[PDB]
């Protein structure tokens, strides 16, 4: 009887509704061809348009093993549907509060996935501008994926010039706020009034607790430079000693999930399902229109790395 869930329910089986906040709620669901669990961000357009499409059109052109992958895309008459990677681990935010502060070791593993994500985003020419621990999840395998692109509670991680409206280096500051929140358990510049914080952010003076490594403070000092030209570049960030402390080899920000290389095993299987020549489907898949076929393929080689047999229904 669903009037708007026509197309969706033809390709997915609905499950437990999550995310309820009027503006958007995410319901997990099962891709029936692949039997693979997905999350679907449901938004009606009665409660904006461009900010969302700026996120979706970004996500259309970025693929990376630490960005929450976007599959099919669907727009109803008064609704919009986005299916994305399954991220049951939850926010890194709650993961922070789970165990008070985070060890330098544990903070190092989380953070290097973050830089590899953000360093790849910058290669393609985008900046996320809104980096908060509420915007990065854990997949089924404790890998980290970033969401809520949108811009391409959110002021504390904002760079000084981002409040000045005066360009990728705003994230290097945001990641510096992240790391401080990671190893400790609190923010560099927070307080109850927004007026006082603007002052503290432009002032750039923040405390430094007991437990922090002499290697950390250096890195944060290079990251929390109100001078964006004196802020540390992404190039030096990928080779930095704190980042190469134990885990000792360059941050592999190179996307291992490509727009260019189509896995044969998945495309051979996909062609027998549609009754096409394999060469015919390969070019068709490379369109990446983010309709059903793209969802089927990208959850098929995902099913492959999952270890499952590469089958449909
Ligand atoms: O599948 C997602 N989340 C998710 C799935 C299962 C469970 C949990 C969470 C909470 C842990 N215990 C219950 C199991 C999931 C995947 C992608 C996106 C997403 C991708 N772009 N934008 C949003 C959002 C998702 O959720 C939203 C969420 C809900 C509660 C907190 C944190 C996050």
């Amino acid at each position: 009887g669903s009037k708007d869930y026509d197309e969706l329910l033809k390709y997915y089986e609905l499950h437990e509704t999550i995310g309820t906040g009027g503006f958007a709620k995410v319901k997990l669901a099962c891709h029936i061809l692949t039997g693979e669990m997905v999350a679907i961000k449901i938004m009606d357009k009665n409660t904006d348009l461009p900010r969302i499409k700026t996120e979706i059109e970004a996500l259309k052109n970025l693929r990376h093993q630490h960005i929450c992958q976007l599959y099919h895309v669907l727009e109803t008459a008064n609704k919009i549907f986005m299916v994305l990677e399954y991220c049951p681990g939850g926010e890194l935010f709650d993961y922070i509060i789970s165990q008070d502060r985070l060890s330098e070791e544990e903070t190092r593993v989380v953070f290097r996935q973050i830089v590899s994500a953000v360093a790849y985003v910058h290669s393609q020419g985008y900046a996320h501008r809104d980096l908060k621990p509420e915007n990065l999840l854990f997949d089924e395998y404790h890998k980290l994926k970033l969401i809520d692109f949108g811009l391409c509670g959110s002021l504390a991680y904002a760079a000084p010039e981002l409040i000045q409206g005066k360009g990728s280096e705003a994230d290097v500051w945001s990641m510096g706020i992240l790391l401080y929140v990671l190893m400790c358990g609190f923010l560099p510049f927070d307080d109850d009034n927004v007026m006082a914080l603007y002052k503290k952010i432009m002032r750039g003076k923040y405390d430094v607790p007991k437990w922090l490594s002499p290697s950390s403070i250096l890195l944060l000092q290079q990251m929390l430079q109100v001078d964006p030209k004196k802020r540390i570049s992404m190039k030096n960030l990928l080779n930095h000693p704190w980042i190469m402390q134990d885990y000792n080899y360059p941050v592999e920000w190179q996307s291992k999930n490509p727009f260019i290389h189509l896995d044969d095993d998945c495309v051979t299987e996909l062609s027998v399902h549609h009754r096409n020549n394999r060469q015919t489907m390969e070019d068709l898949i490379s369109l990446w229109q983010y309709d059903h076929l793209t969802a089927t393929y990208l959850l098929l080689l995902a099913k492959k790395a999952r270890g499952k047999p590469v089958r449909l229904r």
